[PDB]
């Protein structure tokens, strides 16, 4: 379960990731559901102009103005803010499905979730207890040694924050590129003339207001998300977090002769101290020697 | 099951907002389906005069009058509703989801349950467990009285989430206010989109606005219901310093007149919760004696 | 969920007929808009057809000016009128636990009675464990201290059928005054005569001849429904359901000590009572000193 | 569940596959939309010519020009991508449910996951009825499936065929994706009927499909990379073989068979997944452990 | 549940008449969701003649049309795809829901079932007996009844000549008449006082690809019509009717357990070819010495 | 479920059937979603003639046309098929759901799954104080039944007036659908008479869906043919053994326990239908049905 398993940062993360992907499915919707550019030749008591053209000949215009008149980035925001949202989505899923970073996050769960509710930790402040203690220590002892060299804590995590950083800044670049190029009247100059008759022609593409609207949005969108990575990445530069100073467990458990967790224990603890305050100081608990002593001492 | 801390307020408040957030998709629907604006040439047996305009030069005319003419409220009407409506619902929940602030709330909540279910409460009130739970209630008790009567930092976070409420409840009385008087029905459209199509003053029509209209003050009304709830709330935490109770009534009331007048994160935690069941605070200021704690080294001795 | 129990014959059948309200209601919305409405021709005063020589836009103008400012406000907008009246009466009906009073009270009571129900205890005192049956008069103690102290959940079903009853009055004046301008064939002279072309003009609003009857439909249920409130008032009006007088039961029992209850305690005592005769027998075996006495004697 | 025996040659390819499943879906669902061609007879202030045709005629000369003048990629494009992917997912789909061997993956995943927690496990790290009983399903599995040989080449010819597949889809939609353009110039002989010969066309949904069609080559180009490290990956290490040397040496039990032919290229595929199980199988296929559990069965 | 009966060939033909159907789905799809044949009639600065014909002329000519000049396989294919997959669907899966051998099936699956895990059957394999005793009485009763009558030898070879017969049909037809799903042929049809013009043109819109969706499935015949062949193959060229527990005898230790003919016969010989060693674990209850070790140990 | 009380016969019936119905279900949907008779008015390098007449009137000629133009079979083929095969479907299963004769097959049921496997049975086939009063249970709730079902004739009558409706109606459906078969075509002519109004009056029609109506009525008339010889075969094997008198014979034969009688009547046609799906039953309920078995159970009370 991840659900202790993620910061402050991937819920706001994950909302807002939500968030850009209903805006970017109501574009698309609209999108479809819509009647895009209606283009018509440019004449360059009242009584309309009649310009005599028939019901196909209007298809071919149309169809012509569109993919040769309308600009890269108002034909196809919707699938563009699709992509990046996936790109987005798909580079936090990694690290905890990655190859080889799986079965670990499992094997750390179910640990904290096993030695939490025990009577010796709050006795800290007949066989079958000690026997079960001694195996929890004995399990406890072999885990660590597991995740004690081969750590795939930091780098996929470090790599998932710095691509998601790019990706931000890459997004925000765009974004604001080209948002100044999605107008609503074109004037198609499209030179289709031996069939159609009329050299040139205006064109207003119909959905040019929830465009930009919506790419304002997207855009503001994105610099949050943008920014809370940024934060993210700080608290992941502020401070060397490999090893884990145990100095209030030491302190305040009376059995300070537990070695200091490092490495991907003392990851997991630092992120489970976002969670509840109490998960590492079980694994101290199940990580000391006088106590086990004691234990085994107590257990006959 | 963070439910005992809920005001009447915050029950009024989630009606209010499912309201306006259903006010809200009806609209929005209403606008996707129905032709809006069906625009025609103006004159600027009585025969029907022929105007002589194709099929899609009226589909242009009606595009460009239907961006140039119709004012911002009457066209985007839903989503500016939409918005805020999901703003002020997102507003009131995050109090207690604030990162890192949900522990004080569900620490309070849970050492209520445990102080209001002990039978060492009532046997005070007039075995070998019966003491080491009450010792161990006691400890519980002081700690939390150590830790979450700390400062009053929660005191100071729905103090500032009612002042932004009722900010954005002043905000979007006067913008509806000022601009539901713009929303009509037969607006007059002079584009100048005349080489292409012939003709230069127009008349428009927006089908769909004698509805929305009508649905605004509707959300207006409802919107005065939620701020009007929000004034009671900027009530009951300015008339009065909650972040000092007494229980003196309580202490008189059982006759141990030795349990302090709590201050700060305590008394506003106290004096919110005794709002929606005014008993379980006797029983929470009940363990909080040193009575209590005699007591139950006695009975373990 | 286990509130099975708390509704008279009157809310159920309130709620059968608000729910077959709103099915008409939300029948009435979808004809209101999926087909075509008011079709409007211009008024033009061997035999020869007459041609108006109007286009295919002109004559939407037509119909949408006239279809607007001709139709009365019940015909146009019925309903809808419809469904927010049954959803105002569905409010005021489920009102009974949602306020805080409400809600802590009625979870106090169902959850006596949900354990009274089950007392194998109260069984065996009435064929003429151990501190089970002390903790069962503790929690009556608790329940009848905390609930049975004031009139709390007695005034909520005093006004919600007040209210209920003064709302049913309104609609059928509305619904039965206003019901007679909901005609065919309305005259629309509407004066768009420069874009246009003809004054004044006759319209036929299609979907009348059905609307108007479903009216009638909704004024049948209105009715129905409003005299079952009308009962609702004599169960809350015919005598003092103020305290509920369990004389029977001293007399059908043995044990002529049984308290006759009053205020909240007994409004939801006679109400659960009208919804089943047996749930007010097994929970006075808990309510009397006798009881309690016979079994602190046979713990010895 | 045959979740653990999957390397990083495994996960990767099923992801991309299910991308191009979607690009497939995508792209025949907008054929399936839209009109298609377009298309208008030619001329082999200025009022337009009055083509002066009908409306069925109209229907007549689309319908002749995009079936005579679209290109056999363009015209069915989505169709054969569907296709392909459905052919590319089909064979790796009996990499490990082959049709006839899969009982003995389930008995050896089974076998493994038994001897992974035996409780003299780590007892050689620091009741014997269980450990006969495990001890009789490793002899069963040693008598049954390290005789057994047909169980790597699934395993070759399932990352054989792959790569001659994403070669020969490369070669297809590289040449015949130049020729998927917006206008054509169709001149089909339709004069006695239509009226005039010569017209011109304009294929609707072109230029998207054009970038989809990018974009699949991109994707196919990864899952067949993908495919060409796996098969080197077979191809660089020689392993059909078992050596217990490592957990031997770091349990010092000096009795730890070689497995050969079925069940070392299970341990040199599973080798990725964890290299933890390999060590629960070679205490299990130690004849000291053996002899140790019977001196202690007194 | 009665799966263990599944050879290669109904793998095979499962996953064959899964994939006609898919494409018999499609193809009725798109029967009726564009527009069939589009008809005009031949003429018999370039300028477009005017037809000068109203809308519902043309419906009736197209109507008249496009059923007085398409052949009777480029009409009507997807039913025929549809009702020829469902045959070659039926015909199979009918061993096992027939009456007069459901009862067979039955007890060939209890008898199976119940001679599986036995517990005396471990000890007798490697090396509670009222059980097994009961069991192979009850086993041997069975037996007995399924001795005689080859009920199930005689139905699976039935149901496989039918299988091919109909592949050889299928490749047949749908191979000889692909040659008339074309695009625009000539209708001469002869409505000529009402519309006003004899001889037209036609294009039956869906034709180029009717006719791969045809080569398709003339794919897919081929591929079932090469696994049913196989299977009949396997069928009668091997004698099947009696079974053979050479390798038991000298693989087990009770050198005395008969033969099995007929019923027995095929339903072992077809349960082996799913997984061998099960048939062991049935073949101790087929030793009247193992009964008389039980009672022994009963003793 | 009484499956085991169905021969063959209604094995594949209530199968056919069902078949029947979908080609019913689909006809339907080729009424409703496609067209119908396109009539065009007739006239008694060239350009077409100009009828001039607009999209109403043609909808009124068309719908005129196709209402009196166009055969009563052919007008409503579907809905005949669906009522047909709903008849069949309801005359199909009204022997075990009839009001007061479903109560003697489900005690037939109940008796039969009792006695079908009882180790006192087993015990008097082979060549406990529980085992004994089961036994003396069975025997006496035998003995009662036996006297209260096997005095009427309400077990047999149901099924033979059943097949007989079934055949009857086979019949007249044969003879309805191949007789008005060859009055559905493409081209028929409407010389209606609407004249003041549209204008011509003789006009030809060509009902759009005709020649899969045509396929479709031979495919339902081939699978109705083929549940009347299902039908006739049924008819013919239950009313020629003259069932209503059932001796176990065989059994009593190869067991030599001469105790138990011949049944009749109702029992003895309930027998022999339950003897189409399994002859093991039979033995099993003939066992603990002779004065033999309850005088060992009653020696073994003691």
């Amino acid at each position: 379960a991840f659900r202790v398993l993620k910061p402050w940062w991937d819920v706001f993360t994950d909302y807002l990731s939500v968030a850009m992907l209903m805006i970017g499915v109501f574009g698309c919707t609209l999108q479809v559901m819509q009647d895009k550019i209606i283009c018509l030749p440019k004449r360059v008591e009242m009584k309309g102009l009649k310009t005599d053209l028939d019901l196909q000949q209007y298809s071919f215009i149309n169809q012509m103005c569109y993919e040769r008149a309308l600009h890269w980035y108002a034909k196809y925001f919707p699938y563009l803010v699709l992509i990046h949202t996936l790109v987005f989505m798909l580079c936090s899923n990694f690290w905890f499905k990655f190859p080889g970073s799986s079965s670990k996050i499992e094997h750390f769960i179910s640990i904290l979730g096993k030695c939490f509710d025990s009577p010796w930790t709050t006795r800290a402040l007949d066989k079958k207890e000690g026997e079960q203690a001694k195996a929890l220590f004995e399990k406890v002892k072999k885990f660590r040694l597991h995740v004690e060299e081969g750590d795939i804590l930091y780098a996929m995590y470090v790599r998932q924050t710095v691509l998601k950083v790019i990706k931000f800044l890459i997004i925000i670049a765009y974004n604001s590129a080209l948002v100044s190029k999605v107008q609503f009247t074109v004037d198609c100059n499209v030179d289709i003339q031996d069939m159609t008759g009329y050299k040139n022609f205006s064109c207003n593409h119909t959905m040019a207001h929830l465009f930009s609207k919506l790419s304002f949005c997207y855009l503001c969108f994105v610099s949050i998300y943008g920014l809370t990575c940024l934060y993210t990445l700080y608290w992941l530069f502020y401070r060397s977090l490999r090893e884990y100073s145990f100095e209030y467990v030491r302190q305040e458990t009376g059995i300070d002769d537990i070695p200091d967790v490092k490495n991907d224990f003392a990851f997991m603890l630092h992120m489970i101290d976002q969670y509840d305050p109490l998960y590492s100081k079980r694994f101290a608990v199940f990580l000391s020697e006088v106590s086990e002593n004691k234990l085994k001492q107590l257990n006959l």
